[PDB]
């Protein structure tokens, strides 16, 4: 518990709260620290890490949720698992990955994403949720190079039985849809939808990253040389909406079949009317299989 863990470096911000890398009885933890006046958000993501049967391999590990007061103030943690390689983001900047690599990458976050979306139905049941904010910053790579999804604060849960959502993200990853604001919120399906469509943006970012023969891009964000560094709805929705442009796909990735592969998924995932888009459980078939090959 919270009462136990030291902090020993800063490690990140996220969308509210900091992240620091702690040690609980030796053992290293992450842990998200969120101020008084973010209890709502510091709640609402303690109540999506512990929906029932939640866990998996591909999503952030939660260890709790904890209060701890220093003698002046109030400070609401969330602790997790730790992982040393931090983000997607800053590891496809660091590093490039091999086509078994980059599969590994690509289908551990599909699986995640389709876990998320997946319901399982049963007495300890799961609801389908939808993270609605996906992208390579929160996507976090493990020691045995699989991926993990995180920050779930922003995330909606779909009740089944009445179609509902439990409750009423970043601009670059933003679907068509949202960017338009022609998405129907009272649709579950839709928010599924979306986050595919930001999946896509990841594996691209990951696909440029495939080193075969030394021969690789740069690491770039989607969108990289059409939108400023922190584009507004506006700018996002004039290149992607009315211009309809998409990340570029290099004729390299037609060398290899991993690559076309992936850049197939990713026009898949691109698709303006959400109900063309892949389902994440299609695209892990997909990978899975190519994983096979
Ligand atoms: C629920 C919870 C508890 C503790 C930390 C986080 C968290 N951690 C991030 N990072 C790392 C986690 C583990 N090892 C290294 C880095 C996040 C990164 C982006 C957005 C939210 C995060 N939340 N979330």
């Amino acid at each position: 518990i919270a009462r136990t863990i030291v902090l020993q470096e800063s490690i990140g911000k996220g969308r509210f709260g900091e992240v620091w890398r702690g040690k609980w009885r030796g053992e290293e933890v992450a842990v998200k620290i969120f101020s008084s006046r973010e209890e709502r958000s510091w709640f609402r993501e303690a109540e999506i890490y512990q929906t029932v049967m939640l866990r998996h391999e591909n999503i952030l590990g939660f260890i709790a949720a904890d209060n701890k007061d220093n003698g002046t103030w109030t400070q609401l943690w969330l602790v997790s698992d730790y992982h040393e390689h931090g983000s997607l983001f800053d590891y496809l900047n660091r590093y490039t990955v091999t086509v078994e690599g980059m599969i590994k990458l690509a289908l551990s976050t599909a699986s995640g994403l389709a876990h998320l979306h997946m319901e399982i139905v049963g007495t300890q049941g799961k609801p389908a949720i939808a993270h609605r904010d996906l992208k390579s910053k929160n996507i976090l790579v493990k020691k045995n190079g699989t991926c993990c999804i995180a920050d779930l604060g922003l995330a909606v849960r779909h009740d089944s039985a009445t179609d509902t959502i439990d409750i009423a993200g970043t601009k670059r990853y933003m679907a068509p849809e949202v960017l338009d604001d022609s998405i129907n919120m009272k649709h579950f399906e839709s928010f599924k939808r979306a986050d595919i469509y930001a999946m896509g943006l990841v594996f691209w970012e990951i696909a440029r990253r495939c080193s075969i023969g030394g021969i690789h891009e740069d690491y770039q964000l989607p969108y990289y040389d059409l939108v400023p560094s922190d584009p507004s709805v506006e700018e996002m929705r004039k290149v992607v909406c009315e211009q309809k442009l998409r990340p570029n796909i290099p004729n390299r990735w037609q060398s290899c079949e991993a690559l076309r592969v992936m850049a197939k998924i990713m026009r898949e995932c691109w698709y303006a009317n959400g109900a063309a888009r892949l389902t994440a459980l299609r695209i892990k078939k997909t990978l899975s299989q190519l994983s096979q090959q």
